[PDB]
Order: structure tokens, then sequence, then C-alpha cells
């Protein structure tokens, strides 16, 4: 998964991530709520001024920067409720025996001259019995309490500038200078409750993400080494720690994220700074109105170009990256997977195709994951390999080719092929999967898409049904198939070639002399070629399969399988066990009985 | 004057400048109206979020960037009315037989790909019988019609960056590309109405400023050299043409103004870029809440730091520099005079002293002019020579020393001396001038200041201090029963007088007419006044004061320990000394200031000392 941390599992990394995000959002007290809400209603073009109005004054359903407006919701109380729902309660100055500054909200303030506009939240997670199980440390990014926002932000900006232009270790030392004493008190509080370093989660966004990385850098040597084994997840940090301790998360089109190299100002800092970084998720795109706009991007991409900071908004981090977490494709992803998160305004969503424009970024490689909104989206896959997720709402998909998984989700979803129905083959396994094979052999596996649109010289809409694609009474037939059951089946192909669908269970698929398409499905399947030019398709947790009679003109296709790193080919996954080539993908495998590994070519083995 | 242009002279260059601003402001159609008004009410600190709200949404008495808000006034109609009141009516595409694009306001739009967001207004002035007398060309700075603000602004900023980073002479060619055909039709419409190049005034602000300079660069070769001798006044231009045709007016703390040299991006472009430029007004400060703030100025001054852009606003240009135009000190100033304009918000004005902080600029040289607002101001002159103008409102002045003129203006005004009344001498000519002399001999000439505040040793033998308000009266400064006497005086009349000093020393006030002022052995202060005055020392350490149109005067018996003081006199370029004004005529040293002169009968120029000749 993209947010895998240390040696924690997929699940435990996700739980850690969701908490780091919750506490990160809490630290800003919904300051960007009005901005996020303005943007969602108005967009970033024409309506940019209306968006900015709401950033300042909010409206009937959001609070901007300005406090005390009667018709605004109490966003700060919503922020507190939200962090509590996630399991977190602010630890008071008095619980910690802390003698520095807090405000009326329990926020901690930086301790030394030059650091007094620093903010941190210290939070506790408590079990059913009311015992402390976890501590959250959430450093605030640039900005402060609504009461003193301008003055506090000026202080923060000086700190921001010093990270780039000040003493060499200025970023590294920031948490040491700002909260050295506070953190000694946190160590005593943790010890007193039977906790150690491993029970502490450290997070924050932007300047707060800089602080995450500062704390990691100081953790070996300061506070008695107590925090050395803590959990550090930083959002949109300009810096990266010298250590291996920090998961540096952000959007690649956020100009704050990785602006510095790990603390160094370079020529790239004021432009595109998208070089691969070991600690960082390098390829997550916020597909927002700015990113989509041809006119916006006639201007140079730069932290100095203020409208580019739309991709920096903490609500867009929380909302879009939570949908990554929730994705049916999540466990296919790793740290540097290309993921395009649908983050369009309401007006832009109506007429803009979410797609990998690869704008202002180094060239994307490997498969692409595109994550929709819970509203009606237009999602456009590339000509390489795509995982398209609609989520809720009536979604429309296009895709330029290759090997794809298209999940409609809830709603009435539509796949627009933009070409004649005669240039495709269709197959259906009777268990919710519609297979679409294009004129070049590329296969899409689709679920929850009930309508196919084609061009017939010009748009024609086909209903996806059990007997074929239907335009009223008119049927485009599915390719010849033998459907199994979720029981163990023996299925035999006709000499003309068939699609063979195992479904669950350990199945025996017997190909014939024709061109068959084998889909063993879940369970450990035995699949025999029988001759011809055959395709074997593996998707999801496909089991341990054996393929008999695989030859030179046969194709393996791996799609939606575990452990595929961006751009992996078959050699990353192939070995010889006895006289057989084995291809392994997570816990799943294909055994090509009697096939020498040196006989295989990438044109015969599709890895997506 | 600071805005003298070509050879139009003082008065006509001022009228030209007021037209330029009028049409410049028109081109923006009151876009910054809500910002100006939000700033005035809220300021730029704690009040900033509210200021920005008003910038976007306006209010009941302003319109911000967003059109069609029912309760805003129609600020676009107000702009049109304003430009008309100034004598100008936009010329239709039809009168020009122009085939390009205009919008519903009659604004002309740029003609080629990459210039379609350029905007220009073409306006005409008309005599009493309806004939055209003058054409105005106002190029719009970045921004465009409210209908399409953002996309239009994007196009403009793309143009802005190409001026910095694009083809050599991109800025020079901007008007050629954007408005080449428009300008051919204007030449033909000018000729058909009997006008030539000299009846055309070309202006605009920011990128509209860059366009002024472009048009001047191109005027020799294009359009048949028709506009070669046109009139060119640019505001807040990032660029300066290679010609001698452009007056480049701006605030020195406006980060856009002179950002480029004169179309070249340097290391200074993103910082302070305050090198003297021949074509530019180099030393005008917008004294605004940003400029005044210690907190704001922790951040580096740069065009890249958006809050510094407060000094760029066209309304603050209009309002600020029109007060310079109107100043009683105007005709003392020259292109590079240090002028500080009171531009504070209502909240900051109540507690912030307007002063030359010399922030984010080269060291200011020469006398300083500080121009107040029509409200109650706090104005602080420096330790060098100052001209402080309160205007209307109840103003309070302070000043650090030197030789000064302090015009209280209308209102109840106060001079706060911040130390003991005993450390000053006071004189009064009965013609409205109260002279204030400090312990170092520094003299301030004050008008319309009815109160003097001093700081006196008070309780516990001077541990504590009392602030004492004296009223300026005919018999002296008065606080209750206590009268601070004026220094001994002889006063003339507005006709020709002979006035004799007593042996202890007198202030001798000639007033108008050709007077004979006879000094004594004492230390006299001579003020010949208007007219041609003969003034004899008589011995002692004497002072001769010259202010205004002081005439052709003769000084007899001037020695080593005497002193001339020129204050509020013509032709004093920033930091002039006597040498730039002095010559020998026969046996005498003559000092010349505009049409006024002092002859130091018998004195050799070589014997003179900057010590004894104060030029302010
Ligand atoms: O948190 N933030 O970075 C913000 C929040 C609100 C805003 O209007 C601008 C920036
Ligand atoms: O002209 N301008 O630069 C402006 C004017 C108004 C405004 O709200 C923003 C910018
Ligand atoms: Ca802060
Ligand atoms: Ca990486
Ligand atoms: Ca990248
Ligand atoms: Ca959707
Ligand atoms: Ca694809
Ligand atoms: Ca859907
Ligand atoms: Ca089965
Ligand atoms: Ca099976
Ligand atoms: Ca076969
Ligand atoms: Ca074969
Ligand atoms: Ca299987
Ligand atoms: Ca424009
Ligand atoms: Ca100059
Ligand atoms: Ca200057
Ligand atoms: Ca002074
Ligand atoms: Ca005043
Ligand atoms: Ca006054
Ligand atoms: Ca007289
Ligand atoms: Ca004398
Ligand atoms: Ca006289
Ligand atoms: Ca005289
Ligand atoms: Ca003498």
């Amino acid at each position: 998964g993209v947010y895998d941390y240390k040696n924690f599992g997929t699940a435990d990394s996700k739980a850690l991530f969701s908490d780091a995000m919750a506490i990160t959002l809490y630290s800003y007290h919904n300051l960007d709520n009005g901005f996020a809400a303005g943007y969602q209603h108005n967009g970033f073009g024409l309506g940019l001024p209306a968006t900015l109005v709401t950033a300042l004054l909010g409206g009937t359903d959001s609070q901007g920067v300005i406090p005390g407006i009667p018709w605004n919701p109490d966003s700060e109380k919503l922020a507190l409720d939200a962090v509590k729902k996630a399991g977190w309660t602010p630890i008071t100055a008095s619980q910690l025996g802390y003698d520095g500054k807090t405000d009326a909200r329990g926020t901690f303030f930086g301790e030394k001259a030059g650091y007094t506009t620093a903010q941190v939240e210290i939070l506790g997670k408590y079990d059913a019995q009311g015992h402390l199980t976890e501590i959250g440390i959430a450093f605030r990014g640039t900005s402060g309490p609504r009461e003193n926002l301008i003055l506090d932000s000026i202080g923060d900006v000086i700190n921001d500038l010093l990270a780039a232009f000040g003493p060499k270790d200025y970023a590294k030392n920031y948490v040491g200078e700002a909260f050295g004493n506070l953190l000694n008190d946190v160590v005593a509080f943790a010890k007193a409750n039977g906790l150690s370093g491993k029970d502490v989660l450290v997070s924050g966004h932007s300047l707060g993400g800089l602080a995450v990385n500062s704390m990691a850098d100081l953790s070996g040597g300061k506070w008695g080494g107590f925090f050395a084994d803590s959990n550090y997840i930083a959002y949109a940090s300009p810096t990266q720690s010298s250590t291996d301790k920090v998961l540096n998360v952000g959007y690649e089109n956020d100009p704050v994220f990785r602006a510095l190299d790990g603390s160094t100002f370079t020529g790239a800092s004021v432009g595109v700074h998208d070089a691969p970084k070991e600690s960082a998720t390098d390829n997550i795109v916020s597909f927002n109105d700015h990113y989509a706009s041809t006119a916006w991007n006639l201007l140079p991409f730069s932290i100095l170009n203020i409208p580019t900071w739309i991709s920096h908004l903490p609500t867009a981090y929380g909302d879009g990256m939570n949908r990554i977490i929730e994705s049916k494709f999540y466990d296919l992803t790793s740290k540097d997977s290309t993921i395009i998160v649908a983050n369009l305004s309401d007006p832009a969503r109506a007429n803009t195709w979410v797609q990998d424009l690869n704008r202002n970024a180094e060239t994307h490689k490997g498969s692409t994951f595109i994550i929709g909104s819970d509203s009606n989206d237009l999602i456009q896959g590339g000509s390489g390999n795509d995982y398209l997720e609609g989520r809720a709402g009536n979604d429309t998909f296009r895709d330029g080719g290759g090997y794809n998984v298209i999940l409609g989700g809830a709603g009435n979803n539509t796949l627009d092929l933009q070409k004649s129905v005669n240039t495709f083959d269709f197959a259906n396994d009777g268990a919710g999967n519609l297979y679409v094979r294009d004129a070049n052999g590329g296969i899409s596996i689709t679920r929850d898409i009930g309508s196919i649109v084609t061009k017939e010289p010009d748009d024609v809409t086909h209903s996806v049904t059990a007997s074929g694609l239907k335009v009223g009474s008119n049927v485009t037939q599915y390719d010849a198939s033998v459907k199994g059951t979720n029981g163990a089946d023996t299925l035999k192909a006709h000499a003309g070639g068939d699609w063979l669908f195992g479904l669950d269970g350990n199945d025996h698929l017997i190909g014939g002399v024709g061109n068959d398409v084998f889909v063993g499905g879940a369970g450990n399947d035995l699949m025999e070629s029988g001759g011809g030019a055959d395709t074997f398709l593996f998707n999801g947790a496909f089991g341990q399969d054996r393929v008999v009679g695989f030859t030179s003109n046969d194709k393996l296709v791996f799609l939606g399988v575990q452990g595929v790193l961006p751009n992996d080919d078959f050699r990353a996954h192939a070995s010889m066990v006895g006289q057989d080539t084995v291809l392994k993908f997570g816990g799943d495998s294909v055994t090509l009985v009697g096939v020498a590994l040196n006989s295989l070519s990438a044109d015969g083995i599709v890895i997506a």
C-alpha cells in the first residue's frame, strides 16, 4: 500500500495514517474550511473571487479566516468533535505538569524567542477503562489561532524563510528550539502511563510537516532518545529528515511539498521539484481545477505563484487521501504509485475529465490509479494500464487502451468506448465482471457499469445484460464462454475457442485447439492449453495456479495483483522451481509446467 | 516641480499630470474601489481580513472586484463620470472607423494572439463648440473587466513575465503587437480633426505604464512618427523606455515601480530596486500602514511578497499624488525630491507618526517634504530640513531639528516641541508667521499653528515631566497667566520702511515693499520679506532669513560669524549647497534662487563657508 510504514502491516500502516491525518487536521482548527467550501461551490476560474470571499467570511455552512460571524458554523468545535471521533483528546498543560503557554483551546505555543508563533497539539487515545494507550503530537503549519492570525503567520513565515536561508540546521533544530521543554514533559507523562516511544504518533502539515522531520532528526540524541522509535508521518513538508524515520506524504503538484532537498534550497525550489525521494510518496496528483486548467498552467509552476497553493489545502489532503485509504485498489499501491485523486470543484466536475495530465512533474511510470469522488465524475484512463474507481454517483469512464480495471461503484455508471462495438470483444462471467477486449488485445475488467457507449457511423448506448449488450431488443453477443460455479468445476472449451470462467474453488479448465481465454478465478486452478494461441488472466487474490501446455504464442496477463512495483516486468516475479517457471505476486503464483524461464519474453507476459 | 514635463513649465505640467492620472484611473474602472475603502476603514493589520472582504465584495459605499452585488454603488459609472468631469469622453470604434474589438464600455482590446487581454481607452477632450482639442491614450495595467477578471489577469501576467524573461525588447514591442492597427486609426482621426502628436497624452499604470514606455520607444519609427512628440506619463511602470519622452512616476516603496532596468531583470528585480533613474521620480514614499509597520517589514521587501503590493494601488496613486499637486510646497520640489505622502488607514492615522523612515530605499538626500491628509494627522519631521504640510484636520507636528517650514493648514493645529520652552526662542512678524528657533539655531517658520506643546520639569524636582500647551497669541505664548515673550522686534508695513535695531539685537520684519533694515551691534535676525531690501549688519553675529519670492536684496557688513538661511526658496535641487547658487559680480558675491537674489556687498566667494550659508 502507498502508505506502508516501517514493518507495520498494510492494515496497521493505514490505521496510523488515518490518525496522523486526523490530528494534522485538528491542528489547523478548520482555518481552511471556508476556502475548501468556497472552492467546492465556485471553483478557481471565474468564481475564484467568490471562493476567496468564502475563504475569509465562510458562509451558512463554513467558517473562513474571520471569527465571530453568527451565520457561520462553529468549525473549531467541529474540528474538536472530529479529532475525538477519531479517538483523540487534548492532553492539558496540567496533566503534563507543563509551565509554558497554552491558549483557551489547549494549544501549546513555542517556548523561545523566534519560535513563539509555533503551535503544537498534544493528544491522548484512551481505552474503554480510560487508560492512556497512545499519544499524538500534531505540529501546526504556517498560520495561528483566528484571533491573531496575521501577526502569528508573519512569525511563521520568518521561520519558513530561515529553513531555506538561515543556519544550515535551522529546520532540523526547529522542534528542539520551539518545544524542547514541552517534549521533556511528554516523556515523563508517557513513562508515568506505562507508554514508550512506539506509542507516540507524530504528525503535521507544511511547516508542521517540517516539524515532524525536525523531531525525527533530533529523536536519537535529544529527550534521552525516548522518541527514537516513534511514528513520524508528515504532510506537505518542504523538508526531509536525514533519518529513515519519516513517511513524507504529499501531492506532487503541491509546490510546498519537497521544495527543499532535504533541507537545502536549490534552483528547483522555486519551480518543479519532483525528483524521487526515498522518504516520500512521489507520484500523488491532486486533480483540482488549477491542475486541470490549460490557462492556469500558461503560468510557471512555482511556490512563488500563489494560486498553485490550491493543491496545498489541508482539507484537500484529508478528503482526497482518505479516499486513497478507502480505495478498493489500495493494496495494489506502493509508496511511489501514480495516483490521481479527483479533487475538482462542483462546476469543474461537470465538464472536466479526471486524467493523468502528468503536468509539472517527472514522467510517470507503471500503472495508474484514478480515484473518483462520491459525486458524478468523468474519469479518463490513459493508453497504458489503469485502475479507475468511480465510487458513489453516476460515473462515466473513458480509457485509451492497455490493461485496466474499471469499478463503477454505486450509481448508474457508463463506459464510453468512443469507437464501434465491432472493434471489441465482450465476455461476462455471470459473477459481476464484464470483460472488454479491444482490437489490440488490451483487456478491461469492469464491475458495476451497466451502460456501454459506442460510436456507430454517432453515439449508441448498450445495456449490459446476462445475454449480451442490448440496444432495446438488439443483441451484441458475448464471446463463447463456459461459466463455472463457486464450487470446484471441470470446464471444457469447444474447438472454436472459449472464455473459461472458474470462479471460486479449485477448478480444472480444459482448453481446446482454439484460442481460449482462461480465468481460473479465486482458488488453485489447473488450466490446460489444448493448443492455439491462448490468454491466461490473473486478477485479485488468484491463488496458486498451474498452467499446462503454455507455448510461444500464449499470453499471461496479470492485472490487479499483489506486489507489482511501478514498472515491474515478469523477471522481477519469475524463478525456476524444478522444470517449471513460477511467477509470484504476493502470496499468489502461477506455475508454467515444463517451461524454461529463458523461453519467456515480456511481449508474452503482461504485468499491470 | 516634481512632475515638470518637457518645457510645459510648472503650472502646465501639473495640469498635464492631472489629466494623465484621470485617464489612468478610468482605465481600471474603479476595480480597486472596494480595496481602497476597506483599507481606509480597517487598515492592514488586525483589520486585513476585513480589508480583503471589502476588496472582493465592496460595501454600501464601495464596489469590490465582484460585479452585480445589489447593495454596491455603481463604481464603473462613477469612474465614467470622474473621467468626464476631467474633460474626457471615450472615442467610439465608429468615430475611429476601427474594425477590432471593443466591449460595452467602449474599451479597446488587444489585437494579436498573446495580447487579447490588453486593454486601452481612447478618449477625447472637446471645446465649447464641440471640436476635438486633445486625445488621451490610457493603457490598462494587469486586470480586466469584472466580467472576466481572472482569465484576463492571467493573460496579463503572462505578458508581465515575458517583459522580464522573454524575447529581448518584448516590453518595447508590446504596444506594436497589441494596438498597432488601433493606433493607425487614431493617427487618421487626429489628422482629420486637425490634431498632431503634441495634442496626444499617453498614460496608464503598472503594465499600462510599461505600455506608455513601449509606445514612446516605438513612436519614432511606427505610425509614421506621428506620436514622436506626444505626451508620455507612466505610473508604476516596471520598465523605462530608451527615449527621453517618458515621465516615470511612482512610489519608491511600490515593488512594481522600476522592477526592471529599463527592461532588464537583475538581482535587484526581486528585492529593493531603488537606483536613481533619469526618467523616474525616485524618492516618493507612500506612507501607508504596511510602510509604517515594524511587523510587516520583518519580511523582505520584494515584488514576490504580495502585502508589499498595497503601495501599488491606483487609488493611493490618485489620492496621494493629487495632494502633492495641490501642495503649497509643490513648486519647491523637483523630480527627485524626497516626498512623504500620508497614506494611513483611519485606525493607523490615530496613533502612527508620518515620517521619513527611509525604509527599503537608498539614503534620502536634501530637504524632505511631508504631505498630510485632509484628516487629523501626526506628522514627524526629521533632524535635517523639513517642509510639513498638515492640510485640513487638526494636525500635530513634531520635528527633529534643522530648518523647516510647517504649515498647519485649516483646523486646530499643534506643534509639539517635546522639550522645555526655555530651550527655544519665538518670534512673530504679525503677518501670520511664528518663528521657532531651537538651541542649535535651527529655525522653523510656522503658519496656522495656534498651539505649542512643551515638556517641562515637573514633580519631584524634575523626576516627573509636565506637558504644557501654550496658545500662540499677539503678546507671546500663553498658558493661563504665564506669558512666554517673543524675542525683541521691529515690524514694518507692506509699504517701504526703514527699521532700526536696538543695540541688544532685534528681529527686523520688513514685510512687503523695498525696505531699509539697519542692524545694530547686537545679534539681529533680518527678514527683508517680499520686495528688494537693503539690510546692514551693524556688527554682532547676525542672521538673514530668506523665504518664498524674497526679491533682489542687498546685504552690507556680512562677516565670518554671520549667516544666511534660504528656506522655502526656488530652485533648490536635492542637496544643493551655496556653490551651486553663487558667483562673483564685480566686488560682490551674488546668490541666485529662481528670479530672487541676495548680493553680499563686498564679500569674496572664497571667504564663504557652508557653515554660514544654509540652503534648504
Ligand atoms: O491553512 N491554511 O493554509 C489556510 C487556511 C485558510 C486560508 O484562507 C488560507 C490558508
Ligand atoms: O488593481 N489592482 O491591483 C487591484 C485592485 C483591486 C483589487 O481588489 C485587487 C487588485
Ligand atoms: Ca503559527
Ligand atoms: Ca519515493
Ligand atoms: Ca512525481
Ligand atoms: Ca463518483
Ligand atoms: Ca488504460
Ligand atoms: Ca459510481
Ligand atoms: Ca469454480
Ligand atoms: Ca477457481
Ligand atoms: Ca487453447
Ligand atoms: Ca499456444
Ligand atoms: Ca486461481
Ligand atoms: Ca487585461
Ligand atoms: Ca530620477
Ligand atoms: Ca529612492
Ligand atoms: Ca527638521
Ligand atoms: Ca491633516
Ligand atoms: Ca490642519
Ligand atoms: Ca515693508
Ligand atoms: Ca547686528
Ligand atoms: Ca521687504
Ligand atoms: Ca526681500
Ligand atoms: Ca558679523
